[PDB]
């Protein structure tokens, strides 16, 4: 019979290329110890010193005395960008691409006798191998499990793609009776003839056996045989939705005849369902209308250790179900069996797609390599109930716009991406026609103009409207309007988001703050849409999760560590009715700060998610009244004046109380500098900025530039600059990435006293902007040139002690080429 | 006037050794570009690629034109371990020390009419500067600021030892009147002889002037003059505790006697406070008994980018003056004066000590430096009213009683260490005696024999009782005998404490599982005795915070590298705040629950509550558990589990007010006995030979403690409980592999009929190579498992297999051959 297992374990690992290291008399004995799965780069110092190359993974096979007439099939569940497989020195074969499996049965070029070596040979850099952009362009490595299997000597086909070999579908459903097909390959490896019995068992989602099916054949020494047997249409059949997953087990033997005996076994999950993308009235399944609640997901676990990413991937779901998704677009996701396995036994509808993306170059053997990505992506997943669709292009124009203009300049790049379109497009339906096709696109409309929206069943919109560029309310229009031309092309938008650091936040969120609150304004906006709209089958937001790339990806509910952002919980009020939702959405902002009048209480605003009609927010148990719901959020002025306060919610739902609660720390900020509000203090301010940033150096809060009025402090002068660049030489990257420009000074009034002065300089503008300063109409920089210094985004601090022997602190700027500014500014009383 | 600022940016630098790259025409075009503070190797592996050697720091210097007629000191706050600084390729000096500053007068060096290129020479790798053992050996890099500072030609003299150059002391210090000395020196770096107004101004703590002091001096060309001025004696000082932290600011100013134009200024901080230290009776602090609660602290700072940790040193303080601290013991600190000034101005007594540590060996010029550091320390810190003793030494037979056992081999070393501790309680009571010294010792009695305690004002001993062997109990009792046997060494508890790990917890906690609930167990043993035994002066628990190091148990903090509190942070809180009411629920470090479930009845699993209200109440989920009765500042709810995302709420009353604390954590039960359908979506682990819960860092899977099997139910068969302290390749998840069930039998499974996928965890920690075979129910999924000879000893192995059960349970047995069978783990979930 068959068994299978790892052999994760016990592998040497050497970064470059190597003398026949595949040779089994090699030593090895200095390369490193390493534990599969094994990811190549998760060290990022950029381009620089991320390792495109060639790497060696050596393991020894001491085979097992109960296998010696067993043939042996070797799998890899994934390895990027592509692998050679080596048994004793000998070439098994290769591989392209790093999202599917492969598997070879290398029971000729193994003995029983002396161990057997396995070598791999990796490598990340191949251009002719999906991604060709992207973040994933060089994601290298063994970072999935290599499987050992033995079976007997007649077998189901373990080498047809790296699949099972099998193929469950359902070629008709409806609520009163459905059909079924299994279907597959078995193969004779032994010299002679056999006699067999092939025995199809199906059991309902109680555990009881419905139906079974027997046939029985006969095959040739070497013979493939393939199989196709029908089965007793299901009367009254269990129907399977993300809320009603119900599977039925299709466990497959494989009986020699003669003797009774069993010899290879093959269970597979399969369920009835039927659905329709209706271009004007959306998203249909088992005959009754359903909103599409959809997340992206790639991989994206966190770097715990040396080489390797965690393995989160189950819990990780659990994740995405209790917020009540029901839909997951996949990609670039290796061994994405793992998560579609729990979209089929918890429930979640889903598509998967080979990762196409940006341009399509003129590089040779890519259109062939994609084909065969394509083919085994389907067939290695063809079983899984919950795909109800397979994409294998996404955003297919993005960079083919920027670099190519003329007609003239895009002709023959819009002829060679049509025709890789149309190809796999055929490929698809070849290869699965109980499923629908399906091509994202950018938001532009030359997706349209140039054809490639013609060739899928359904289209998705990646829809950034109030993010890069636009208004929050250019959603609606571009969708409406997308509908009015082509109704009959039906849309889901196939990507939405906006970036979100916990260190930012704001009172007045604009886009590309990065601000919490904004992320929650956008998505507060986009929800409704998606809900509400009928012609909109549903959507699936940017990625679940929050990842890093050497080479902007902040746009996700959860935070890297997995930790749910507060706007998590926005997503689960709306679509989880089942159970009360009650979230204090500040665990994103427990280091609160703001400026005060003398001791007048200080209002910042504290926003609850929920699905109860109204709630209450205490604070250090002072009712601050009942507020109704509307779009599943409400916001409360809190008054912050104890330091450390603690706010607490409840309300009511379905009879029963449902509270929350949760401790935060506040500080206070004097708005009028006298001598005993100013010891212990370090006025932090986040010049030209209307965000609090809150520092990985310092843990200080930032404060948001103010303008100076008499008795207080502040800016005079200038107006706000935003960049976007990496800012190098500091953790505090958004304090840096927004000055105040035109800046003629600063003044704070303080007494007389020494004081601490910082100030914060990024040089932004790639005539040379060179000034000088002034406090107190003394000069301490004659000429400061950001740029000739440090370089442009560079960051620069500077401190200076200052004897202070009026009653404000008049820093002033010194224009002498281009322009005066300044990113920060940090005073300290010192005596 | 004086200008004093930072020159930290523009710096381009080079790992390792390079020549002529002191001088200015070189090229620098292909360097790293830096911002200081720069720490070296914020990267971990031991002695492989953790740097050692030589190291390379290149600015350009733009001179400002109205500096031409002032004098260029520049001072490097601290590098580690040594600094040579080239002006021009010129080679003005070196320094020896990573945790003082330097200070140079660079103006002949430098030129008015071109740039100039400023070069520093940084070597780590220096077996000769103190320290030369632990995480501190090769702490390298220029990791503090540096300053450029331009004065007129009289100035105070900045070149002293790199410190401010002024020196204040109280002589006489009582409730009735206080006396002050002001001492300095005032340096004439000018051609021509100078005449000067030199004036002492003394502010109150409340700001106003208590005085003004001026006098006359006249210096010739090139002279240093030493002035001393006392002043009007204090009547009634208001006295400073760190509870009234009262601070007169002394501002000494320098004119020119003919136009009175100001020259230099330097400010300081004194304060009038006494006390002493009995061997009986414990300490005092302006004549009343005072308890030291104290802490240590050392350089703390995560790596938070490439070359780049925090500067969180003015937060970090915040957090120990909240705790209610009022001790502080200070050492491996580069620039500690930033923490004194908290120590001065918000209030916590210091000691500070230069960090010779662990055996004195014999090398050419450490004594020499260890004297040079020990002053150069005092001298930049002697105005700091909060510092109250001074030390220098730590453990310093610790590793010379391992490395040696013959008393031949040992009396040169003892001899030799001897020699260096008179040589420096000598040379502090030189520098300073205004304060009190002391030593760290180790928990030997070695330190007696040997004399070492006969040798500073006060000891200190760091008992590790209760953690490294013996029991709780062993602590009083070695304080106890001590005290009994040299009733005239005042003592400090100078460190104490346990190791914990957030991802570990246990219900019946002991020493080394790293439990959190141990950690508390230990500190709730520590804490009263340190309170309530009077020969004891106080004490410093272990460095106030977790970090790790890079080389060879660095966890025993209060507050993790993250700058969170632990819960036992609030252990803390609850005895030393009286001010403040506390009431912390002591679960932050444990808010993934998961825990054994009979049918639908609930999981019992404890909740602790530190605070010192005198009773609370608990509710879970709004369900009152009952009030309970504080005693030792903490009070422990059994609590019921249910829902998987329960509230816990308490409330009690201090002060007449009312006082609460909420949180919501995370529950997951786990089916004590399996059926078809508790296995839905079930992944149940198992931390085998282990009594902990461990929360895992690569799946979030609360791996739940090992049970014995019982029909019906599961667990393991046969086998003792085993142990490592080793860390553990290839993983991490370390303790999960670090605990085994050693000569294991078997692991049982009553579950039904199906297709499970069984992972197991082994690692061999047992220096035949065990080997053994592995069956499920009659089939051999292993035949000849050795995880020392395929892997490696102390190599991480998981082994995964799908299995198909036609049984109703799943019998794991294990097959002996060579050595014994063993299992680090175990995790069990159903497919089909
Ligand atoms: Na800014
Ligand atoms: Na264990």
């Amino acid at each position: 019979q068959r068994q299978t297992q790892t052999i994760n374990d016990s592998w040497k690992f050497l970064k470059g290329e190597c003398t026949a290291a595949a040779d089994s008399a090699f030593d090895d004995s200095k390369w490193t110890s390493i534990h599969l799965p094994h990811t190549w780069n998760t060290d990022a110092y950029t381009e620089k010193d991320y390792y495109r190359g060639t790497g060696w993974y050596r393991r020894q096979l001491t085979l097992p005395q109960g296998w010696k007439e067993k043939q042996i099939i070797l799998r890899l569940d994934a390895a990027g960008k592509s692998a050679t497989i080596y048994i004793n020195g000998k070439n098994v074969g290769e591989h392209a691409g790093g999202y599917t499996a492969c598997s070879f049965n290398i029971t000729p070029f193994l003995s029983f006798d002396t161990p057997n070596t396995l070598a791999v040979c990796v490598d990340n850099a191949r251009q002719d191998i999906a991604p060709i952009s992207g973040d994933f362009t060089f994601f290298g490595g063994i970072y999935r499990d290599v499987w050992l299997t033995a079976v007997p000597n007649q077998h189901f086909n373990l080498t047809n793609h790296g699949s099972d070999g099998l193929f469950i579908s359902t070629p008709q459903v409806s609520e009163e009776q459905a059909t079924l097909s299994i279907r597959g390959e078995v193969k004779n490896d032994a010299p002679e003839k056999a006699t067999l019995e092939l025995t199809h068992t199906i059991y309902r989602p109680d555990g009881t056996l419905l139906q079974t099916l027997k046939k029985n054949i006969q095959l040739k020494a070497g013979e493939t045989y393939a199989f196709s047997n029908e089965a007793t249409p299901v009367l009254k059949p269990e129907l399977w939705t993300p809320e009603t997953p119900r599977l039925y087990r299709v466990e497959t033997t494989l009986r020699n005849r003669k003797t009774k005996t069993l010899l290879d076994q093959s269970n597979h999950y399969t369920a009835f369902r039927w659905f329709r993308f209706d271009g004007d009235e959306g998203f249909f399944l088992n005959g009754k209308p359903y909103k599409l609640r959809g997340i992206c997901r790639h991989q994206d676990q966190k770097p715990i250790g040396p080489a390797l990413t965690a393995e989160m991937h189950r819990r990780d779901f659990l994740l995405m179900k209790e917020m009540g998704a029901n839909f997951i677009r996949i990609s670039h996701y290796p061994q994405a069996d793992a998560l579609l396995e729990m979209c089929d036994k918890l429930g979640m509808l889903a598509w998967e797609e080979i990762p196409i993306i940006d341009i399509v170059p003129n590089t040779p053997g890519y259109g062939d390599n994609c084909e065969r990505n394509l083919r085994e992506m389907i067939r290695q997943h063809y079983n899984h109930p919950s795909i109800i669709t397979w994409g294998y292009m996404n955003e297919i124009l993005l960079v083919t716009q920027r670099k190519y203009k003329t007609e003239a300049e895009l002709k023959p790049v819009l002829e060679r991406t049509l025709a890789l379109a149309n190809r796999l497009e055929r490929v698809l339906k070849e290869e699965d026609s109980t499923r629908i096709s399906t091509m994202a696109f950018h938001g532009s409309n030359s997706y349209n103009e140039t054809g490639l929206s013609k060739i899928t069943d359904i289209v998705g919109w990646n829809l950034y409207q109030g993010w890069y560029g636009g208004d929050l309310t250019g959603f609606e229009k571009f969708l409406a309007q997308q509908h009015q031309n082509h109704p009959t092309h039906p849309m889901i938008v196939s990507e939405y988001g906006a970036g979100s650091d916990k260190r930012l936040h704001s009172l007045h969120p604009r886009a590309f703050d990065f601000s919490i609150e904004y992320q929650q304004k956008y998505l507060e906006h986009y929800l409704p849409v998606l809900e509400d709209t009928p012609y909109i089958c549903g959507g699936t937001h940017w990625n679940f999760i929050d990842f890093s790339s050497a080479l902007i990806n902040n746009k996700g509910l959860v935070y890297a560590d997995r930790t749910p952002k507060d706007v998590y919980h926005y997503y689960q009020a709306a679509w989880r009715k089942d159970i009360p939702v009650l979230h204090i959405a500040s665990r994103d902002w427990t280091d609160r700060a703001g400026v005060q009048q003398g001791n007048a209480p200080v209002y910042l605003p504290v926003k609850i998610y929920t699905n109860l009609s109204e709630v209450e927010l205490f604070i250090d148990g002072i009712s601050l009244g009942k507020q109704k719901t509307e779009n599943y959020t409400a916001t409360f002025e809190v008054p912050f004046s104890n330091r450390n306060p603690f706010l607490f919610a409840q309300g009511n739902y379905q009879g029963k109380t449902v509270q929350d609660g949760l401790r935060i720390n506040f500080t206070p900020i004097p708005a009028c500098l006298d001598a005993n509000n100013l010891k212990g203090l370090e006025l932090a301010v986040n010049v030209g900025s209307q965000c609090f940033f809150t520092s990985d150096e310092s843990q200080l809060t930032w404060l948001p530039d103010q303008p100076y009025a008499a008795g207080s402090w502040g800016y005079i002068g200038g107006k706000e600059g935003t960049a976007q660049t990496e800012i190098q030489n500091t953790a505090d990257g958004p304090l840096f990435q927004t000055l105040r420009n035109e800046i003629e000074g600063y003044r704070f009034d303080a007494p007389q006293g020494v004081y601490e002065i910082e100030l914060l300089f990024t040089d932004i503008f790639r005539r040379e902007s060179t000034f000088g300063i002034s406090i107190n109409g003394e000069v301490v920089e004659e000429s400061l040139s950001p740029c000739k210094e440090s370089g442009y985004f560079r960051a620069l601090r500077k401190k200076y002690y200052i004897t202070n022997d009026k009653e404000y602190i008049d820093i002033r700027f010194h224009s002498t080429s281009g322009t005066c500014f300044l990113n920060g500014i940090k005073l300290r009383n010192i005596y």
